[PDB]
């Protein structure tokens, strides 16, 4: 009944954006804790601190210990309080960013996120995904506000391994299908209402950008460079997908992703790789026409995303393992109930096992 | 001049429908003879009797001796009379179902049919096909009413061998072409009049569902599971095709099927396999454009239906054998005279021999 | 411990041999019952009776009623006794030939067999295979002597459908592998002893002739003509294979063939088609090297013999059905115990299921 | 200067061996601690305890907590002492087996290992591989004696996912090349001397069995069954490879495997998958001829082992990451110095980067 859209205050993207972070950060605060692991500090630290200094922004670097846990969060909280910082900057990968969101939340301060990879649509969202230590989906943890600012330095991203860009396209790939399923069901998004037209359209624009630009961008990043295609994909993997999923909705593909986290065989594939397959399984679950399945199979195969259980490490008589995936995907509270029809574990198992068969037949025709 | 459509009273389909048969059967009678062979009783007996018991429906199981013959029919009639049953349930394959229709006819009682395979469109019809003992088409035997109720448990069907689903798609495949040929000829259907718009449209919907869903359903059933595609094909093979053929019309493809029953080389292929080829031959007989022939050849090849005489077991100098097929297909009273043009044995022989050549050339291009 | 080889007295082959049958038949008797069904009498009757008349051989035609049953046998016995015939001629297919062997056995008279097809290696042997009426292997029935004379008219055979020649090559294909397995096991043949060197060498010569001549012969028979390649294959399918199997030995392939007779899905494929697949399964059972499996797969695929369960009509979850095949193939008294190692139902099931997989992978590479 | 070969006392293999474990275990002790995790107890527990009971062998089950750590080892030690057990049985995967070896070592008792998968050649060896918690190779830990007995139930193994059999073939694949390199260098094995002729020949027999039987076995295990090919591969992955590597020698491939453990991108691939690629890199390092590289590439591609960095999860500008792999592979004490020539990090980096290119070119020709 209410339609709600939420968003980070400002999203900034472009080549060498890191060198301009000080103008934008200054507008929120004149003193920041900078959370980054050591690899990221060596990569990005001199440019960032340089930018901050140049705009009269004070900064204390803090070494992040790799994991997003209450201990590290409480620790970084105390450190912040002791130097008197009035803002948090997170720089690097997902665990660094999720940690910076939490620090800023508990200290009630503004946060600037600087992803150094574009492999998931997490950065813009008022969200963190908690797993167990064994790698098994635990909970969506939801903040009451979005990050203030998200800064995407495309030059940095295009030097990161192409596999991480592909995984982000895999995560982005589900956005349209989950958003349109929710929209059809009149389901409530994580923003707390029905989807706006805006959030659905951004989600569709995500899918359409991936199809137009995904191969061109992959080729550029394999060469280590930024073209306009790369700029478009980075927007698609980050802003379009991030607003689409948070303000428009999650459904079967992410629930199926969560369900796959109960199998050890997958546990090291990247989130977006698994979500791509979960999207395929969603297509079978909702009975998408063959032309649309073909389009998705050709896209995933062309950029290197998995289209069979074997490419996810799963072989043999996986009947029981996929029934376990299916039960977990259908747990109370999971997003798969946002589909515009009733879903059961047996239906999910069917969709998975069948998607595997579709992708295996597609591989045999090679194209 | 009159348009007539007839139908079973109720058609019910879905996963685990067998477990709900008691509510629906109760509405017609509170006491049933259950006709099933031993394999089917072992497969389905506990679920069915369980359902019946749970709704206060009384039941006597009777072991079916495999064949639909007057002896078995008269026998099962006497047995029914002796326990006082007020309804018949047929469960299993075609011969079991055809037997239950006859028992219910002679005893004038309501009948519930529970097909455990979806390999022909017989179940809904007021009809049985009589062969000789040598396997040669004898007659259409026509009842004055349709079965009261037809129950399709999709979970059971999806565990049956994929070859039986394919054969049902083969039988369903002819439905549109025969119905539209009859419609064009203003021919009289087995329902006794000209076709309604309804029966023709269901027949077209049959063809269109096969093209959209046939491969997807085949893949799911190869995995042993039910998806929405499987639900659609089962409806297509059963209800759409059954109403289409009975109330819209048969024409060349089924007459050609009947004609093939004079050759020993074919006699063990499934009905729908032969009907698929008979459909191809119908396309040549009525001079369908090449694009439509291509579509059908690609469909049959993609799901595993025969497109040449050699795939039907026929080789060598089959000139004389196909002339025998052609004479038999053109016998007085056969459905091939429902074509909107004059058909002769020589024309039928021509269409068969030519269809074989089309399918052999298609195989050489592989696609 | 004893080595024994047995043989028909004389085997005669060549184009238009039917027209010379009188010289050879005269040497055994001057008066024959001629057993042939009506189709065969119309095809071959005038040439045969012509030949017999021309050499002063008396003859009474008797119409064979299609089946090899004690009734028909006892009947034809009485008829023979009443005209005073001193010899039997069988002309046509396997059931006609098996009937003539029995008539000659019970009446203790000489028999001339004239096969009009070369689709099995039965004709030369002191044997008949009894099935049930449901098509299920019953028993080997063994006579105490071989037919006196076997006459192969190659012109007649080359006008018969190519599929029957292929099926005979399929039956012949097993001969070497079964003979060499028996030889290795020191197993006793149906001739009652260990194999001679002669019977084993004929069996090997069978395999080697099929590989050299099989495609060339198939091409000629597709054109309806006799070349030297066709003459060689007919000898291979008839004399080489017949002596090889009777005097050298049967083993897994024929036991597996027998086991497949418990499935309805196969029951109409020709004997040699099934035996070809049973040969493949034997290769897996005895762990033949991949190069030898490849050779056989390429031969069967090149001439049109089945290399998968699906080409034998078997699909879906055939785990239980193949366990039934395997149990039946291992029954007490079956030939599979002639293998040079211990065989169990589980091993046979394994070999079958694995052979199917080999042949399916071969089909995917097309070659 | 001394040649030394060591071995488990007895290696036993075959279908349903688990049901015969009691006769063999009884010969070493009449009372065992049985170490198995819960999944394995549910799978194998009733058969094993059944066998033990039937031969008068006493047994206390102990639940293994998944990890091979001193804590779990010391714990299981105390438990053993308290019930008075005179032997240890390990049943399941590598961590369970490595734990049972340690328990038996510290308690100085006999040990029976029952692997339920054939994915590495660890079981027969007097060895455990210690990693860090971050998954990074730590040390070879060496016991002074081999396990007393190793029991391979082939029926159990053939029901395990095919991917685990493939990974064991990947581990086995390196055995010949590392053994022959050591032999050539006159390097000292983990058994403490120069290689015997016996250990080298078993290693070669390993390679030759993989090439003859690997595809056939893979096909059988995909069907869930045991053929002779599967029996041969299980021997190859377990006994042949285990003696080959321990008593003949490790060299570049396993050192390169260890070096890859410093990258997160690989950390979840199975040991044998990584070792297969490390074998390829060894081929380039020692300049194997192209025909031998082709043979290995075709084998790995045909069974599903990785032949490029991308199939190991590594993409982009991996120059620095592969230099890190190369440094770690060349650490003091690593097995790569067993090569018959001087190896440097730069040479290893070269071999890796070049192997990737070979495998990528091979993929482009598809074959
Ligand atoms: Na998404
Ligand atoms: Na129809
Ligand atoms: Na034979
Ligand atoms: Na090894
Ligand atoms: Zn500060
Ligand atoms: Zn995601
Ligand atoms: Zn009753
Ligand atoms: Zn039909
Ligand atoms: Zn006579
Ligand atoms: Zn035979
Ligand atoms: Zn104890
Ligand atoms: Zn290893």
């Amino acid at each position: 009944m209410l339609r709600i859209i939420q968003s980070p205050g400002k999203y900034i993207q472009g080549a060498n954006a890191l060198a301009a972070v000080g103008q934008y950060a200054k507008s929120l605060a004149d003193h920041y804790l900078v959370i980054a692991d050591d690899f990221v500090m060596k990569l990005a630290g001199d440019t960032l601190m340089g930018s901050l200094q140049q705009h009269g922004v004070k900064h204390h670097a803090a070494l992040f210990n790799g994991e997003c846990c209450h201990k590290e969060i409480d620790r970084l909280g105390r450190e912040l309080k002791a130097h008197g910082c009035r803002g948090v900057i997170g720089v690097g990968g997902g665990k660094t960013l999720d940690t910076a969101k939490a620090i800023a939340h508990y200290q009630q301060l503004p946060v600037v996120l600087i992803p150094t990879i574009a492999s998931t649509d997490a950065p813009t969202s008022a969200l963190s995904v908690i797993y167990t230590e064994q790698g098994e989906f635990a909970e969506y943890l939801i903040y009451p506000r979005n990050p203030d600012m998200v800064v995407m330095d495309v030059a940095i991203i295009a030097k990161a391994p192409v596999r991480l860009l592909v995984a982000g396209m895999g995560d982005a790939l589900s956005t349209y299908f989950e958003a349109q399923a929710c929209f059809d069901a009149q389901a409530t998004s994580m923003a707390g209402g029905k989807s706006t037209l805006a959030a659905l359209s951004l989600a569709r624009l995500c899918y359409d950008t991936l199809l137009a630009e995904g191969v061109k961008a992959k080729l550029a990043v394999e060469a280590g460079v930024v073209t306009e295609a790369v700029e478009r994909i980075i927007e698609a993997n980050t802003y379009l997908s991030g607003i689409g999923f948070e303000s428009s909705g999650l459904a079967a593909a992410h629930a199926i992703h969560n369900g796959f986290t109960v199998l050890e065989e997958c546990h090291h594939l990247y989130h977006g790789e698994k979500v791509a397959f979960g999207t395929l399984a969603q297509l079978v679950l909702q009975n998408s026409p063959m032309a649309q399945i073909e389009t998705v199979l050709a896209f995933c195969h062309r950029i290197g995303l998995p289209i069979t259980l074997a490419e996810m490490g799963v072989s043999g008589d996986a009947v029981e393992k996929i029934m376990a995936v299916a039960q977990a995907s259908c747990a109370a509270g999971e997003t798969i109930h946002n589909m515009p029809f009733k879903v059961t574990p047996a239906g999910v198992q069917a969709a998975i096992l069948t998607a595997d068969r579709l992708g295996s037949a597609w591989l045999q025709q090679h194209q």
